[PDB]
């Protein structure tokens, strides 16, 4: 800080700090120095993570308890419906091309790592009402403290519906207590858009850090076929986009080269801080102003959104735990390879919008599946380095994900007829 | 439609739903469809249940600071710190002859829940001073994440208490802050008492499904021990009634023989009304008319008590907490038959009729003692049998709130020689 | 008669337990009534202890909050935070005096109260830059829950800056969001602040309890490591001022004898009155007359230091810390004590000033420091030592506490260069 660096422009602050971590990560891993960068320069990007994970359950609670008593509840009705139909759409193509782009690649096919058989062959638990009911939570404060986010976001919206309709009681104690309750909660939620803008502002020391680290370890494993699995990632995520987003928004009339046009801002603020809920005043400020979506809208769908986007994730696993299996040797076939449905879209429904949750829940399917032994064993190893890759990976899973959650706020709002079309001519 | 179904009257369609749950699973039992049912219908159940759940920490904090800070010795006078202590006194007592009358009745003996050989390390208790040092809690919101309700109810009433001395002070600054606090933890109460109307909308199918189950996984006796909670706890009132309410008539000079046969009106009044406050009329007028007490005092003692004195649902929830026990195989200790009476005597400060009772204090209570109704678990079902026979009881438990009333002001009316001795000579 | 009890200075009464302890406490060791104190009389010293450890979060978190929000560089010109950061580095230099000399003395190094070697086995301890990083939490209430003080401290601090700089915005409703929150967080401090004055008047009976105990089970030395206790306090009370306030007055060209001898009667009023925010008027009188300072900083800047600025407290927490670790047989390593020196100057932020304040943040530093204060373990008792003696430090910290005030005033006015040099030259 010298007065000058809270000025320049964020985003461009952030690419310029990626780009020197990208080159300072590839010159210094090159020259051998991972030592030096793991031990003075990976603290920041630590120090930044660490700081994208403060701010995701208060902005959520609060966010979430605002934009539900903002909505009257049928709209809300109106809308989540919407909103989470499209999510399951978009979530079933994006698994689907998983399936297609671990495989069009042949991903972690020549690395021989000396395992022919394994424990992957079967492993498909995919109870579904039991995940339906862990929805709702049993001690909403315990879910609040374990760090749950789908079932804080559903007491939050049952809270935000209970406030909507005391607000509206004739005993002028009850009123004014639920309006001190709902200043309260949107009070949490502006502190909250401000520590993230907050943020945002170390993020450029932040994101150099991380990718340093990164560039400088794993410099050298994307010569081998650890390259073709962040090509599997990317490729399959373009694909993504561009198959499923832009066919949606022709589908319902919004023109999507315009909206790619308009949500650059937010898709690159996401594609680098990694995260969905620390990119989310970024996200609601492109739907307010860029898009031109109603306030009544993005203020809900965008945060609800930001959490529960399989899409991201469930590209990320449909071709990394195809990635694990084909390292180990052990093979396996489409419909069994679907341990993506059971974790992707059913365990990782709230944790999509924290930075690593990819790898974390790739931790948490191959441990389901029967491949539990962490230090020895191929599993070790072939996780190791997609545990390596993971920055690499993550920066686009969830830049699709708030390329999805501003592609679905569209969705709802022009099929509302809330979304203004004085911003969509040009 | 379906506002039929809502606005028929609940606790009554409660009933309707175990009856017609007891039916469903003995010709789903006998036809043979126990793995269907368990299959496809107990979610349900599990639903309710966490519903039911869900409510318990944020209902029990929020509407305890408020009572607290309604009734706190910050506020008051003479007449007022003789009639809470009254009622704290005598619903101590009420809770003391609920399991007295669960033990002289064997509650739950006839029921065939719990497992084989569950356990047989249920025994090495902690001390009784140490069971009671523990209602401090160490970190409230530790005891807010871990569940456990009784610190949180004894930090709650601590806070309450707090809130009311500052609101007295005066510094504008700090009585500004300490009612909004006040009003905070109010809408969250408020907000709690419609999420629990609508949890007691779904209740129907919740009970159904709980009951459903239990029946036809095999058959289990439900109508033996149910004809016996019931007559244990109309028995229980009228031992209440004529034991409690006459023995402290008795030493106080007041003829309790008279007191009744004036008292009778309001008594009908509320047992068939089934209202602890919509009652409140009635029972104040024939404070008035007949009793003989002067507006300065049952102007006071009346309306609390309406809120405060809840001797029928220390009895109910003093028998059920028996039943639940005695009927998972997990018999009361003297360690937890102390944690009920604390338990179901500070929440009663916590009540607002049906929706701040609700059967929600006696799945407090459960959750106070150690028994929890983790979805599954033969709690639940000892705990849905009940909750659905809760008209059968709630109609007559209604009449012994009403006559603790009466009782409580004509007590503190004659302490302070203010009764009149006109309406009882002859 | 109780409310003779109460209307006592509750510190010369905690003293008075201390004393009554030792002296029962020694009788009943001498006589072999070891097991009538550990039954009957420690049960109030473990009450006294949960009921002191509840406090500590409550208080952290809404004390930090409300504090942060008096000081920010929202509402902080140039001579704010000059004086802001004139007493935070002299609070850390404070403590960092407190550590050196508690290691000086060798504070507690015959009391060997602990329970041997072990106690608390823990191999490997965070690094000290994984001990920076832990500050961040990555979940604020998963950090509430699990008791971590530092990084409720942090979330606290950065909550706090959030708020103030929400008051400063331009629209009307989340002005007035922010100033509802801060109004919450404000009850909730005073409230604990109320309970922290009744658990002081709790207290003498607490830490008789507790020192009967031990002085009872085994005859521990209790006059002698409490006098070099008081006597490492004095003499780094002294030293923080001979060395910290001589050496900053002089690099900015203060005499400092000069300034000793004319702020005699604010250090003389500060130890006879035993407060802080008592001797305000006296300080104000004599940084204007006797200084020379205008209005402009002195109206400022000491009714700030006499909330934020304890060095007398921040040093007595330095020495007691390490009277703590020493006394457990745990002598504690630098990671921890660089913990003790963040928590130490980030909680005088949100210092109180009821009579115990510096009692509760030696409990939040041991808290935060990793030794838990939990009932029975010796750490409890050497805790009820220290409070104890904790009526005689209290005559010298508010004399430290009120002249780093003027130190900081005059450094301040000379810096912008407001200050009446016709009072300095000769």
């Amino acid at each position: 800080l010298l007065r000058r660096y809270l000025d320049y422009p964020v985003l461009w602050k952030i690419l310029w700090g990626l780009v020197l971590g990208a080159v300072f990560g590839l010159i210094a891993g090159h020259f051998g120095y991972a030592g030096a960068v793991k031990t003075y320069i990976k603290p920041f990007g630590d120090l930044f993570v660490r700081l994208l994970k403060m701010l995701v359950m208060p902005i959520v609670l609060a966010s979430l308890v605002v934009g539900a008593a903002s909505i009257s509840p049928a709209r809300l009705g109106r809308v989540g419906v919407k909103i989470v139909v499209y999510y399951l759409a978009t979530s079933a193509m994006a698994v689907f091309f998983g399936l297609i782009v671990g495989r069009l690649f042949n991903v972690g096919a020549n690395v021989n790592l000396g395992s022919g058989t394994g424990k992957a062959i079967e492993a498909q638990p995919p109870s579904l009402v039991q995940t339906l009911l862990n929805i709702v939570p049993t001690n909403p404060f315990a879910s609040l403290a374990k760090g749950e986010v789908l079932p804080v976001i559903f007491f939050a919206i049952i809270l935000g519906i209970a406030i909507t309709y005391l607000m509206n009681r004739n005993e002028e104690r009850v009123r004014k207590s639920a309006e001190t309750l709902l200043r309260v909660f949107d009070g949490l939620a502006e502190a909250m858009y401000l520590i993230v803008g907050g943020v945002m502002q170390y993020a450029p020391i932040g994101v150099f850090a991380l990718i340093a680290y990164v560039m400088a370890e794993q410099g050298v494993r994307v010569v081998g076929p650890l390259a073709k699995v962040v090509g599997a990632v990317y490729t399959g995520l373009f694909l993504q986009i561009v198959i499923t987003y832009f066919i949606l928004l022709k589908v319902f009339g919004i023109d999507p080269i315009k909206f790619i046009r308009k949500a650059k801002d937010a898709m690159i603020t996401a594609f680098v801080t990694r995260s969905s809920s620390g990119t989310l005043p970024v996200t609601m400020r492109v739907a307010e102003e860029e898009m031109g979506v109603d306030k009544g809208i993005f203020s809900f769908t965008l945060p609800l959104g930001a959490t529960i986007n399989m899409d991201g994730t469930a590209l990320y696993q449909g071709v990394t735990v195809l990635f694990v299996a084909n390292a180990i040797g052990h093979p396996l076939t489409l419909g069994q390879q679907l341990v993506v449905v059971l974790t992707a879209v059913l365990a990782s429904i709230g944790t999509a919008g924290v930075p690593g949750a990819g790898a974390i829940m790739l931790a948490m399917v191959l441990q389901s599946v029967g491949l539990d032994l962490t230090p020895g064993s191929p599993v070790a190893l072939a996780y190791a380095m997609i545990l390596g890759i993971d920055a690499i990976l993550d920066m686009g899973r969830t830049m699709v994900n708030v390329t999805g959650d501003l592609a679905g706020t569209v969705i709802v709002a022009k099929t509302e007829k809330e979304l203004d079309e004085s911003k969509w001519i040009s």
